[PDB]
């Protein structure tokens, strides 16, 4: 008969045990460096220059284009559940407004600004960020100016890039996130808030950590930012670069960052790690990126996880990283979901 | 009008300047940390204590039940397009076989111990790994031996899956890799081989940070291990466990493991560059587990991705965060596309 | 001891017991409060015998100092000392050092967790304890005086 | 009969052993990183521009408010016990004084500069510091100069604290304190210090860890500085703010200071600790606060601690986290209590 071996062992010893730490669920809790709070949680909007506009985007829930007549239903039960912040992405669909150069960025007549008087209006208490780039108001969909061959144009981009962001808390932003990934555009935008006498009330949030990759599909859909042509290899970071992100990080906090995104988030927990380090004494936040959002979706669908389940699992893992901010397309979910 | 606003901005700093490291594929290429090559993959096999076995589960490629009769057709060109490594899991699906302390997990006749005799006979250089547990071959699904209460029986396991280690060790397995996070079991194998006269000859890969979580799913399907009675909270690591991670890689490398699994893998990306920190002078290996693998399969299928695409993003991310080995289901296809 | 010194040996056998006791009875977590020398090693071992080891988390009373801010706790559980004080077992408040030495030990003995008692008074040695414990739960104590 | 169990244990380890270390009230004192003596202690004084007051503030023995011909008979016992310093806060009663800009802060005719004069000519060995705001000097009670909005004018504000700095020490100050807040002022005045060729002869003790809260309402009475309209949270750093406390460490290093101080003190212990790594190479002054200071007062007079007592607790744990100097009301307590 094939029978069950057992080999001879030593005493237990005390340096093995670790179980006393978490056979119970309150201390699968406590294990945690940080908990999961509402307002921990920064929602992304995409306004229309269509103020009626409620589009759906891709199937996905918490991906619409809204106009700014549509805003204040779309806003009031989210705020009721707790919401505290949101990230606004102009999407112009007016033809003839985007050009080489992304006037529009900043048009007082756009849907960024128009979003901002809006919210100021009707929802005081709300935290706003917005996003500064170009790649929403160029024709050729690049995140910059660029030279007659295509290739970014450093100086004139990040000149054009701080009047956006100045423009912007002018307007009423509390908080501007430079996503641009162009070099020293963060020293030009602090230097640009100072000389407006807006650097004491402005919160930059720079996107210093931001890679090139697959999982940004579903947002170009949304905010119809897709560069025309080639891509953005040459300013967003390669995913392999791991000295490079390290040295962004350090750039970006040196040039006046308040905060610092790491951008996608599950893909690139391991750079929220180093970030944790770099970064210690700014915050942290995590974008859970609409590719990371609708994978999750997928996989939902098709039967390989719990929606709610691996939301959890996923958000909680930013902050075992070292985040203590999210932006999340989910936040809707979790507004919900941290009630239970 | 409303024009475009250009901010006056200072001369370029040189600190600002990171583009002059990534504007050209081959410099995305040097700055990896290190670069992904075929013998840095293992490839999980599935083996059925049915011989001519070769049934397909939840769909996916990379993921079958094989039959030793149907091996030597499925690991020839797998072997042939540079395949170096493989991890063996046993799925002994005959009625009667599995009981309260798993006596068919080293049975001679079953499938693990065939697979390695196999193997060893008919592809002499493969590098051959068993996965150390009991899971697949206890009647109650849990992977270890269970006090009446239904609780882990520290011991009592611990001295089973000793046994088990040396037992697949004498049989000819190279490596052996305990995945059953059951405190102390990493000294009592070690000690277990010492005495065999093995441990000079046998790779202790211990599945060191191995986490609770909802990705296991698939794998749950082809092995038939899911537990009977509740969950595997109490052994495998909470997902915001940090500092029991950290402990856990602590206490592995002091205990004997000559490398370390980290898994899931994508979803654990900061423990990961926390293992390449406290683990720095032994192998670190990810396990793109299951649900991880199925999720991609999903979101391609959805078109949120493309699949060799993101799959290079993923692979890379464990390589950037720290890796230097990778179980993977996409092993077979990274031989062909590491190739162009 | 006769001579009104602390008797370590005996003092953490019982004490092991008490605390295995506890968690025969059904208390999720046991916190050695007695700053005795080695009673967490004798704890961990007690508990592990008992079956008990991976089930009860072991929340050591670590860094607890000796002080001016106990007052009201002695008067609700009764427990003044009768002669003398608590100033050869718990921490001269000066004693960072000693802290820092007896937050090591704990951990090392098997402590899933650590108090810092009192607390506000305290938080530098918090702080310390967030480096030197970075991997376990620190908890802080605000005690009745404070 | 229930009797009492005593479990077998083990021989002792060593590493377990720490009593030999404190069994003796010598060596209590040994156990420390550093001991109390007189010449730590710093006094705050409150000088009205009334030569002859002596009002008492909120029953509180060390909070009066002094004219200068009532300072002599004050501080002559007080040096006789071997007072070294003092630390000048100033409380211009006159109506008409207090204005936008805060002119009167370094009025020749004014408190501090008398009080300065007084004490160099009356106790040459005295260590003066005086602080330096404009609180206590504008009608609007704020630390700085405001914008139309009610916020803080930051530029405008340093180039007045700058001069105010100055002007102290052009009067006799060896030392002064700006306790502003307000982002870069110890640049500019050091800068200013060092136009005025006194930057050699002139201590820079910031104020670089300095928080709002609860803690400083008798303070508030005695110096009558209570804002005008709403708080102090956009300059003084925020209770949970350890990451922008670390920054404004290193800062106002960065920047000049020669030493620091953290305030409160007993409440924020753990900035202390941070300081003692961050600052190492400078002296740290732990600022004892009104509401600290009176709160030990209720304490003792409800019974709850003993005053020499928790008073000795305190001021020790201010030197075990780092401080090697310390600001306090009970100064002249200790003054007595040390020779004992
Ligand atoms: C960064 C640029 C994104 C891009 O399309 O390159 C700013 C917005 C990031 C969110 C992307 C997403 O949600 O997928
Ligand atoms: C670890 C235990 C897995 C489990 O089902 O709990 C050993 C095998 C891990 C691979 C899991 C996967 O591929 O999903
Ligand atoms: C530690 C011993 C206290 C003592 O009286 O010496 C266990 C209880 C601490 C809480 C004390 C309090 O709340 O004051
Ligand atoms: C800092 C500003 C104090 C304030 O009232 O905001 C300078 C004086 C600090 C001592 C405060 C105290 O003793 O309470
Ligand atoms: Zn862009
Ligand atoms: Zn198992
Ligand atoms: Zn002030």
């Amino acid at each position: 008969m094939h029978t069950a071996e057992f080999l001879e062992t030593e005493p237990t010893e005390i340096s093995s045990v670790l179980a006393g730490g978490y056979n119970h669920p309150l201390l699968r809790q406590w294990q945690s460096e940080r908990q999961l709070t509402k307002n921990m949680l920064i929602f992304p909007l995409f306004i229309s220059d269509n103020p009626d506009d409620f589009t759906e985007i891709d199937s996905l829930p918490n991906i619409n284009r809204i106009g700014v007549n549509r805003l204040k239903d779309y806003l009031k039960p989210l705020v009721a559940k707790g919401l505290r912040s949101v990230i606004l992405f102009g999407v112009p669909l007016i033809p003839g407004t985007k050009d080489p150069v992304g006037t529009a960025a900043d048009d007082p007549a756009g849907p960024v600004i128009q979003g901002i008087k809006f919210i100021r209006e009707y929802f005081p208490e709300l935290y706003i960020i917005c996003d500064v780039c170009l790649c929403e108001y160029t024709s050729h969909g690049h995140c910059g100016v660029l030279y007659d061959d295509g290739t970014i144009n450093r100086e004139r981009s990040v000149s054009r890039l701080a009047a956006v962001a100045v423009n912007y808390a002018k307007a009423g932003a509390h908080c501007v996130a430079p996503s641009d990934m162009i070099d020293g555009r963060i020293r030009d935008i602090k230097r640009g808030l100072i000389n407006a006498n807006l650097a004491h009330k402005t919160f930059v949030l720079s996107y210093a950590a931001k890679f090139s990759g697959n999982l940004y599909g579903p947002f170009r859909d949304a905010a119809c930012s897709a560069p025309s042509n080639g891509d953005r290899k040459c300013y967003q970071l390669p995913p392999a670069g791991r000295g490079l992100a390290r040295r962004a990080l350090e750039r970006d906090m040196s040039e006046g960052a308040d905060g610092i995104i790491v951008k996608p988030s599950t893909f690139y927990l391991d750079i929220m790690r180093d970030a944790s380090e770099i970064c210690k004494d700014l915050p942290i936040c995590a974008y859970h990126v609409s590719g990371e959002y609708a994978m999750l979706h997928a996989a939902a669908e098709k039967g390989v996880v719990d929606l709610k389940t691996i939301a959890f699992e996923s958000h909680q893992g930013f902050l075992r990283a070292g985040a203590r901010l999210i932006i999340t397309y989910l936040a809707p979910e979790f507004l919900d979901w941290l009630d239970e």
